[PDB]
């Protein structure tokens, strides 16, 4: 269905209508905290908000704000938290996030410099030696190791809870060549970086819900997302034609606006979703493939 829904799309070339089609139905829900004078601050974007019924609360009194909302996938059976770039302001926020929902993984899909322009903070340690201490949330971040490949870099970080002295270890995958409200170099590229993430246990359900984001946590984020749980529904059934696509991103975007941005980034994910079933449904070559094509080395 999909592989055929693909095909006559690109035939009659209406990719464009069909991404508004999906624009046209997607939820609307309210975002009142986010819109909170208070809070104008902790928004890096005026027109990206969290939903108040899907937001993270962070557990404080004070202000339990932050521009995150969670993604439950039920059918699926996976959560993810997708959350804009945090702000030199809201670093501590997003470690505390990190924390209180028992987050193994972190995926970021940007780079901190974009078009000239800031996209995201510096919210974690560049070197060893010089940790970060984020002082409104009590939290020390470390990092660890990391291994650089040519276009992601994984990190390992240590995450201490200062009042507790608990600590756990965070994964960071860091997808640095997909450019924003672009796609991918190819499928490939692509799935090769999400099955890092899913080999590394940072996505089981023994964890709290991986942590996405790129700049406003909807384009980027949407598209890695939208991806990864067409695959899981896939799998569950193991059965590629069960899966709807522009369903299962109508269903995302009752928990976010606006994910997926643009209509080749909503294309990109048909190929992505096409390619990894073949994964999905026991070839076991195609892995070491896209490993190759992807040309980490
Ligand atoms: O590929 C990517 O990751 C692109 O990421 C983005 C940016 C970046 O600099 O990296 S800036 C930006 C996005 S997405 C986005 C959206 C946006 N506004 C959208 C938000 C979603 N809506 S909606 O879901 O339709 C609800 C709505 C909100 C506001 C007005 C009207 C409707 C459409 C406008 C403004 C800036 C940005």
């Amino acid at each position: 269905e999909m592989e055929k829904e693909f095909e006559q799309i690109d035939k009659s070339g209406s990719w464009a209508a069909i991404y508004q089609d999906i624009r046209h139905e997607a939820s609307d829900f309210p975002c009142r905290v986010a819109k909170l004078p208070k809070n104008k601050n902790r928004n890096r974007y005026r027109d990206v908000s969290p939903f108040d019924h899907s937001r993270i609360k962070l557990h404080q009194e004070d202000n339990d704000y932050i521009n995150a909302s969670l993604i439950k996938m039920e059918e699926a059976q996976r959560s993810y938290i997708l959350t804009q770039g945090p702000l030199p302001n809201t670093c501590g926020h997003f470690w505390e996030m990190v924390w209180e929902q028992k987050s193994r993984g972190v995926v970021m899909l940007n780079r901190v410099m974009e078009k000239g322009s800031l996209k995201c903070a510096q919210y974690w340690p560049q070197k060893e030696e010089k940790e970060m201490i984020f002082e409104d949330t009590n939290l020390k971040l470390t990092l660890i190791s990391e291994d650089i490949k040519s276009y992601y870099t994984v990190r390992q970080l240590e995450l201490e809870n200062l009042t507790t002295q608990e600590t756990r270890e965070i994964l960071h995958f860091h997808y640095t060549t997909w450019p924003d409200f672009g796609v991918p170099e190819s499928p490939a590229s692509f799935l090769n970086f999400l099955f890092k993430v899913r080999e590394s246990g940072s996505l089981s359900p023994e964890h709290g819900p991986v942590v996405v984001h790129c700049s406003a946590g909807i384009g980027r984020s949407g598209t890695f997302c939208l991806a990864d749980t067409c695959l899981l529904l896939m799998d569950k059934r193991k059965d590629p034609s069960s899966v709807d696509i522009k369903k299962v991103l109508l269903e995302m975007r009752k928990f976010r606006m606006g994910l997926i941005q643009t209509a080749d980034q909503l294309r990109f994910s048909y190929l992505a979703v096409i390619e990894g079933a073949k994964f999905i449904m026991g070839d076991s070559s195609v892995q070491d493939q896209w490993k190759e094509l992807s040309h980490e080395d």
